[PDB]
C-alpha cells in the first residue's frame, strides 16, 4: 500500500508516533516519505547482504528475519515480512523499539541527510489530524 501524506500521518499519530522519544510527526512522515516514498511493500538490499524492509526500511541485519541475513539479529521479533503489510502497527512498534536504542533518529540514514535541521512541520500541513 502507498499511502497519502495525511493518510500515513494519522496512521502513525494513532499509533503512538507523535512526540515518540521526543520526534514530533513530522519527523516520522519526513523520514518515512524519504525512506520508501510511503510505500509500504519497499524493499532495499544493503551492501552487505542485509535489506530494509517496509515504509521505514527497517533493517534484517538487527531488526527482523528474513532468513537471508547471515549473522544477524532480530530485535523486533518479526519476519521481516510483516513490515511490509498494508497494516503499519509492525513497523511502527519496532520503530519504537529502534529510535529507543541510542541514536534517536539517526537510525535512519534518510531522516538524517535529508529531515534532519530542516522544516519537517511542513510534513503535516494541512493533515487533519
Ligand atoms: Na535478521
Amino acid at each position: 500500500k502507498v499511502f497519502g501524506r495525511c493518510e500515513l500521518a494519522a496512521a502513525m499519530k494513532r499509533h503512538g508516533l507523535d512526540n515518540y522519544r521526543g520526534y514530533s510527526l513530522g519527523n516520522w512522515v519526513c523520514a518515512a516519505k524519504f525512506e520508501s516514498n510511503f510505500n509500504t511493500q519497499a524493499t532495499n538490499r544493503n551492501t552487505d547482504g542485509s535489506t530494509d524492509y517496509g515504509i521505514l526500511q527497517i533493517n534484517s541485519r538487527w531488526w527482523c528475519n528474513d532468513g537471508r541475513t547471515p549473522g544477524s539479529r532480530n530485535l523486533c521479533n518479526i519476519p521481516c515480512s510483516a513490515l511490509l503489510s498494508s497494516d503499519i502497527t509492525a513497523s511502527v512498534n519496532c520503530a519504537k523499539k529502534i529510535v529507543s536504542d541510542g541514536n534517536g533518529m539517526n537510525a535512519w540514514v534518510a531522516w538524517r541527510n535529508r529531515c534532519k535541521g530542516t522544516d519537517v512541520q511542513a510534513w503535516i500541513r494541512g493533515c487533519r489530524l
